[PDB]
């Protein structure tokens, strides 16, 4: 098989012990699987280990103290997870957190593996706790650890330190914590679509806005567009991905690209209100498949819907594996704001990136 599917059910156990109905639910990654076997998509894949990632691997992005805090988790009792988990904005945590959140690491770092040996071309890993809220020092939105910035970090370290490693985060949400922790660096090419609202869409910093462009050497090498007012579906991605993320990604000529695969800007996603088909989601998978010699793993983030993200998620993999890609309505008028949003990104990355200018 061309492309590898990481999925260990043993990543359901992390659940919420006061809210059992909490959207960051268990059954999101077993029901993208159990979509994956109805397509017949598993059968097509290279089958890829979980495994844990070690303390030591957890220390390439987050300090010492978080990694110790989270892990003092695994033997808590439920008055003192519940205390740890209010210390975060929007966490909860069970005995079994930090195994998860080890195996979601792992379950990446043997796909980034996979893909570099060259034992596959491309890869989907379905894994949960997501990760592209956690900051070097701090969980946060429903994550332990950024899969995907280590998975970013492992790369480099079985390749070379200055392995050009682009990720794109097309989760409806910021990834705060990738951002910053990429922010001064250079290898690293952040490229993050996130509902906005000028500051009233989670997390709710201006460090989501599109004039942040990096830091020091890291200038160019965060790229933020942000959208506003507006119901944003396949023609605003589509135009984003055509005037911005592509051209960037391009000149930048990555050796592998990372998804922060949010499935949250889905149609009929409750929490991120967007309408992104199956198809778009396919769309932009086929795009990013013309980078980086194709070697491209698709990483699980968010996503509620548990139909809508089967569906799409199940739909990337399916391009993955070299299924025909959709024909979409370039010619579509886009909402005027995310017009609005694309020359704001535009105007601050032309002193960047000669494909701009
Ligand atoms: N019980 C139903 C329920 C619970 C929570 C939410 N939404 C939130 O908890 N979040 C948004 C508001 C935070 C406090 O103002 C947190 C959140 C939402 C989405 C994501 C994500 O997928 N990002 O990648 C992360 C955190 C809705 C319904
Ligand atoms: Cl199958
Ligand atoms: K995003
Ligand atoms: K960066
Ligand atoms: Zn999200």
């Amino acid at each position: 098989p061309i492309t590898g599917l990481v999925y260990d059910q043993r990543m359901m156990l992390h659940h919420n012990m006061w809210d059992s109905h909490h959207p960051e639910l268990p059954q999101r990654i077993s029901r993208i699987f159990s979509r994956h076997e109805e397509l017949r998509l598993l059968s097509r894949c290279h089958r890829i280990p979980a495994r844990l990632a070690t303390e030591e691997e957890l220390a390439l992005c987050h300090s010492s103290k978080h990694i110790s805090i989270i892990k003092s988790s695994e033997h808590m009792k439920p008055r003192d997870l519940n205390r740890l988990g209010d210390e975060y904005n929007s966490i909860f945590i069970s005995n079994e957190s930090y195994t998860c959140a080890l195996l979601a690491a792992g379950s990446c770092f043997n796909s980034a593996q996979a893909i570099l040996t060259g034992q596959v071309r491309n890869a989907v890993a379905i894994v949960r706790p997501p990760g592209h809220h956690a900051e070097k020092d701090t969980a946060c939105g429903f994550c332990f650890f950024n899969t995907a910035a280590l998975t970013a970090r492992y790369a480099q370290s079985i390749t070379r330190e200055s392995l050009r490693v682009l990720i794109v985060d097309w989760d409806v949400h910021h990834g705060n914590g990738t951002q910053h922790i990429f922010e001064e660096d250079d290898s690293v090419l952040y490229i993050s679509l996130h509902r906005y609202e000028d500051g009233a869409f989670f997390p709710n910093s201006e460090d989501a806005n599109y004039d942040k462009v990096g830091l020091g050497k890291g200038r160019g090498y965060n790229v933020n567009i942000p959208w506003n007012g507006g119901k944003m579906g396949d023609p605003e991605y589509m135009a984003a991905f055509h005037h911005l993320v592509m051209p960037i990604a391009r000149e930048f000529a990555p050796e592998l690209v990372l998804v922060s695969a949010g499935f949250d800007a889905a149609r009929g996603d409750p929490l991120g209100g967007f309408q992104v088909t199956p198809e778009g989601y396919a769309h932009l998978t086929h795009q990013l498949m013309s980078l980086a010699a194709g070697r491209v793993l698709i990483i699980l983030e968010g996503g509620y819907n548990l139909t809508s993200i089967s569906e799409s998620m199940s739909m990337c993999t399916s391009m993955l594996l070299g299924d025909s890609p959709p024909s979409l309505d370039h010619l579509t008028p886009l909402k005027t704001s995310a017009t609005v949003s694309i020359n704001n990104v535009l105007r601050a990355h032309a002193p960047f990136w000669s494909s701009l200018r």
